[PDB]
């Protein structure tokens, strides 16, 4: 399922323990991800989906683009596959803490390809 990557800049996540998770700096306008499950003989790929939390098909979860084991050296954006695929977060992303005060945060998952 769904991990809550908090809109805090120091929030770091893992994802179906193959793929770290950090924001791109403190305006967090985007996650960067990083490869971390180890050596693989093929390429393996993945779709990031995230969820919205308002706006239109709430259970339609969306795409950041892919990711990849070639990852694994340096922080990557998601790669992007068409013009459609959000590059930012936006407001449509953000779900409120369970806790008031303390931080928003996106909904992000692998998805194997």
């Amino acid at each position: 399922g769904y991990t809550r990557f908090y809109r805090s800049p120091t929030a770091s996540v893992t994802l179906s323990g193959l793929v770290n998770v950090k924001w791109d700096n403190e305006q967090m306008t985007m996650p960067l991800f990083k490869w971390i499950g180890g050596e693989q003989a093929e390429e393996l790929h993945f779709c990031v989906h995230i969820a919205h939390s308002i706006g239109p098909k709430l259970n339609l979860a969306r795409t950041l683009g892919t990711v990849n084991s070639n990852m694994d050296q340096h922080w990557a954006q998601a790669h992007r596959h068409s013009g459609a695929t959000r590059r930012t977060i936006q407001d449509f992303h953000l779900f409120a803490n369970d806790i008031p005060n303390f931080p928003d945060y996106i909904k992000i998952k692998l998805v194997p390809k």
